């Protein structure tokens, strides 16, 4: 069920490509969200499933997808939404992370095409900005 699912790294970054791709075609523009967690050891396994139904609540047509980018980072990206309305999403996703309290976090994103057009620039970038 889509509604539910989150796709592991390799799979989650072949979408990635593919709707990097169907935006140049397309000229249409689309963020990536990074959320790294920075908690204790044995309060991780909450955080986790925690801000994964937070970004889940971001997704907003079928091919918006997160990912488990590593095993304290979570990936999202959002097709048509470019640099005026990114960061309404983040000010949500941070919200929501602040109505659960007590979890402390790195977020960062980047928009194509005004902030990047090179995809593994991008995630590098995002990659340092949460690490
Ligand atoms: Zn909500
Ligand atoms: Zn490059």
């Amino acid at each position: 069920d889509p509604l539910t699912r989150v796709y592991a790294k390799d799979h989650f970054l072949r979408l990635l490509s593919y709707q990097h791709q169907r935006a140049f075609e397309e000229n249409t523009p689309y963020t990536i969200f990074f959320v790294k967690t920075k908690v204790s050891k044995n309060e991780r396994e909450k955080a986790l499933m925690k801000i994964g139904k937070i970004l889940k609540e971001c997704v907003r047509v079928p091919l918006d997808s997160v990912g488990r980018y590593s095993d304290d980072t979570f990936a999202l990206f959002v097709i048509g939404v470019g640099k005026e309305t990114a960061p309404n999403i983040e000010e949500r996703i941070k919200n929501h992370i602040e109505s659960i309290g007590g979890i402390e976090y790195s977020i960062a994103y980047k928009s194509y095409p005004e902030d990047f057009m090179d995809l593994e620039k991008a995630i590098l970038d995002l990659e340092k900005a949460v690490a």
